[PDB]
């Protein structure tokens, strides 16, 4: 596998990277949404049942019912509406609330609507408040970037273990990261993500995903009749858990030879903190204002570095790249 | 402040430490239950608040009703005995719930009943089951460790910033070591556990400690009216959790110069990859069990630590005393 879709100099890294750190129980670890694919997988799944009349206000467990619903006389206000809503409360609200709002459905059934999503290939109407003025906006479903399927690849060829650590429900991200048929071909306990409590129907047992594979008994096949519940398991692998994640899930002392991120607090535990001294820092640059915070925190963490006499890391081998130089 | 509840050589390398790290920006970090004090609030107030008729299983969030309860005709089962149920499917289950079933009360209830089971000093009786058999204890209010007093305010007078990394409610937790009452004196603002959303049920407002410090905008007696819900904030404060607040909470690259525990999973992570190449590993050792754990781990670390380039630090000063001898 070689690295097509790059620019030649974002390649040349890599390519060095990978050939330095080949078969020598290595690893890397991708965020998904928007750093591994284009896009928001839970933030256009949401919104795209709500249109097929699937996940409704009626059907939400009500633990995720957390304020009143905005109902205009117009309007019964969205779940994508109230998410957002929820946001401005804070990240670590509504962060929980996108994964756990999949609640109620069983593996197997979410699976189908993951890749009718994939497939479907137009973007999605949701509405929300701007203020309090009813706005509307279209959510593109997820398009996988030809370049990371590549990168995830050639890591793997050369014994470099290819982990991913998402904010999104781990279920929902290892329905696309590790089906052969979307070309990323991650190994499915190597897929670490936001765990609530799944239920089996039949005889009321609770279990997750990252239990069984800590026992050694993972079989994904067995998961798909069992029921999404909203009860939050941890590490919560979003910004410091993210960390939390890696130290609980791949390696207590071992860091991994890269890590890729494109949202500045979520990604920045480990990047900064993950990426191993001589490792490189992937971001997908999707957005200014974004860009701008991880400029700052590569100074302000360099500074922090050398202050707490380590080496000054921060600022080392960053390879960046916008989501049109991968797609 | 002198070490007088310590044995003396003890009390030595803890003096070491203080002198060589004194007013140098340095922070030590203790777990709460069974290394501040001895004993654990939640699994004594929990059973407390049953016993007194004010924790029922009515009053439970329903969120929080995870797995039917488990009722013999003679006998209704407790809540203590559903927790001890709860973690024999998982930690990971019945860390967040014990602090979760106290959901309900407001701020300052909570307070009232900590101060009441704070005074009342008998051991509680309780039940749980043995697999099979309903079986009893008497729960232990906590006590707090005249060492471990003394040892807060020995950093504190020496320019040592001291926080509380708990895996119970930060806000049950502050209530103890935040209130001057008790002797720990430290900031409430200092003081890390687990969070779950507060209500403010005069304006709507949802909040958590967390978010208003991280704001600059904390004021603990504004809070006292508010109620505990039991959706959960990150990072939870356990296992790998506990690193993840440091980053999130203290700070990114300096290392505690002290970290205490007692629980060798829920500790370990903080205890060795927190504590700084040069600091305390301070060891409250309640259980033979958890001391050959965490030496176990130590070797593990130690040499975990070798196979990755670090400088083994893992088995470095470690200070180790009983309750007994901290009392
Ligand atoms: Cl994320
Ligand atoms: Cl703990
Ligand atoms: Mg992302
Ligand atoms: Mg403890």
């Amino acid at each position: 596998t070689e690295l097509e879709h790059w620019p030649a100099p974002a390649a040349r890294q890599l390519n060095a990277l990978i050939e330095a750190n080949a078969n020598k129980g290595a690893y890397a670890v991708f965020d998904m949404d928007n750093t591994s694919y284009r896009y928001d997988l839970e933030e256009s799944l949401l919104p795209y049942l709500e249109m097929k009349g699937v996940l409704t206000r009626d059907r939400l467990d009500p633990s995720l019912k957390l304020i009143p619903f905005k109902d205009q006389a117009g309007h019964k206000e969205s779940l994508f509406s109230y998410y957002y809503r929820l946001c401005e409360i804070d990240d670590m609200v509504c962060y929980p609330w996108v994964a756990q709002v999949f609640s109620g459905f069983t593996l197997r059934e979410l699976k189908g609507y993951v890749d009718e999503l994939m497939a479907y290939g137009k973007p999605i109407p949701a509405t929300y408040y701007d203020g309090d003025k009813l706005a509307t906006l279209d959510v593109e479903p997820p398009r996988v970037f030809s370049g990371q399927r590549e990168l995830y690849n050639k890591l793997m060829e050369n014994g470099i273990e290819v982990y991913v650590i998402s904010a999104a429900h781990e279920e929902l991200v290892r329905m696309v990261a590790a089906d052969p048929r979307y070309g990323y071909n991650a190994k499915p306990e190597n897929v670490i993500g936001v765990t609530t409590l799944l239920k089996n129907r039949k005889t009321g047992e609770l279990t997750t995903a990252r239990k069984q594979i800590a026992e050694g008994k993972y079989d994904p096949k067995a998961n798909l009749d069992l029921e999404v519940t909203p009860y939050l398991w941890t590490p919560a692998t979003w910004m410091a858990g993210k960390q939390a994640a890696i130290l609980t899930y791949i390696d207590r002392w071992k860091r991994p030879i890269l890590v890729a991120g494109d949202t500045p607090d979520s990604d920045g535990y480990m990047l900064f903190n993950g990426t191993a001294e001589n490792g490189v820092h992937l971001w997908v640059n999707r957005k200014a204002k974004y860009m701008e915070q991880i400029n700052g925190m590569i100074k302000q963490h360099s500074a922090a570095q050398a202050k707490a006499g380590l080496p000054v890391t921060a600022d080392r081998n960053w390879v960046i790249v916008t989501p049109e130089q991968i797609q």
